[PDB]
């Protein structure tokens, strides 16, 4: 049965995202299923009822073509008129493209010799504040300097069993003082569905010049696809987060050993 | 029981090979127990050698790799060696600098690696993979141009029985005039593709085209060039499914498409199956 999610991380625009079933859409044989995916909509104002928008999600002819690039790929578009998804008609009806296995559980047994449809079974609305959202550049979390300390994050999700995934904050040039220091940024975190899950965070404090670094989105989709995938219908929950300082350059973790500082002094905020 | 496969795709007498460990991700505290938390691939890649692949495959086990998880823009697995090298001197820039890869390319469950307890690669089986390799640069795999035409390949594999497909870009070309089911099947048998599976990365398929090459088609293969494509690029969650089996390659075809996406509403996939040996496979 169809089902519709609002997440509010609270740190008129609306992030969409539609979970379905890929499946055989010739009316000559039956709708078999052959892989189970998602389908990223991005931001988009409406004042419309979440069941209504759900409501016209469900009744959309969405066609799924499977195509390789440097990997495998799902090309998505839709041939129904639009009503109140038309603030996400950019996306739905000029056609995107997206990594096979950032949105579907088995790419592979999409065959390419029968038309496929993507039939949506459920919804998830994240509510934001500035028509889109701030994420870090590819070439910034890339970045590894030498007599660098990388400043990251483990994060532990209760699944409603855990699961932890590593957030990289920055860098900075190479004790008690960065405890302190990390508490004066006054971070605050929160969960949201930016690719299906998503971390924000939005320093509230004082920050010593980062640059890298006035809230960030850290889609769950980029940092590890298959555990996002994993949760792609499931109540979240942040239980825990930990401060991990680490070498940069990979021939520095020979002679720099990581320390973990676990939040004892407020250093953290979960809403 | 640790054990060595040699893979020949078969596509020189300078006894270059590319080497590629599979093995566990375990704690290595010696006040716990050796705990498994994830299983694990580290590629070394290309080095000479004359040695004997169960010498080889003896000093690899006998090593003391540490494993470090980090992140950058996604999980990252970092690996580096503490054993003195001595047959395995050709991949000391991997093994004695270090090296950082993309976790889930390398690891069934990174998230499953602790940060609070040391972790070591147990190395447990060793494929070395025979060369006389090129890659396609990842930008030129990417891109997508308005009004052109895909030259992609569906290859299915039997797992030695199951089957696994995945697909490979080969290259774009000018949207013309519609070229016949029999033009394009004539067209691709004249450029005499070859391909057979290796070892890079898991599980690879090497291209060499002997016959004469399309002056319309955009494509990286050369006249005597053999292409590798990783299974760990185009598919990274296959490609560790396949990490410890023998593969076959029993099907190919042509399945040429639009490049951007707004073409695919317009323009429908045609696929050309193999007859007549568009693509001989070793």
């Amino acid at each position: 049965v169809p089902q519709v999610r609002v997440i509010d991380p609270g740190l008129c625009f609306m992030y969409m995202f539609l979970l379905g079933v890929v499946e055989d859409s010739d009316p000559l044989g039956p709708p078999i299923g052959r892989a189970f995916g998602s389908l990223p909509l991005g931001v988009g104002r409406s004042t419309a009822k979440p069941e209504e928008l759900l409501k016209e999600a469900t009744e959309l002819d969405i066609v799924v073509r499977r195509t390789a690039g440097l990997n495998e790929k799902l090309v998505f578009y839709n041939n129904t008129p639009l009503t109140l998804l038309t603030p996400w008609r950019k996306v739905l009806t000029t056609g995107s493209v997206f990594n096979a296995n950032q949105v579907c559980n088995a790419v592979n047994l999409i065959p390419l010799d029968t038309p496929q449809r993507f039939r949506v079974v459920y919804m998830s609305i994240t509510r934001l504040s500035d028509n889109g959202y701030y994420t870090v550049p590819r070439r910034m979390l890339e970045f590894r300097s030498v007599n660098a300390v990388a400043f990251n994050l483990l994060v532990t999700l209760r699944i409603d069993p855990e699961a932890t995934f590593m957030v990289h904050i920055g860098n900075f040039r190479r004790a008690d003082y960065c405890k302190m220091k990390i508490e004066k940024m006054g971070l605050v975190f929160a969960l949201g569905g930016i690719g299906g899950t998503s971390l924000h965070i939005r320093s509230t404090g004082k920050m010593s010049k980062t640059l890298h670094a006035k809230t960030l989105c850290y889609p769950l989709m980029d940092i590890n696809e298959d555990l996002n995938r994993l949760l792609w219908r499931s109540r979240c929950k942040i239980v825990r987060i930990q401060a991990v300082l680490q070498p940069s350059v990979p021939q520095e973790f020979r002679i720099y050993d990581d320390v973990i500082i676990n939040d004892d002094q407020g250093l953290f905020k979960v809403l």
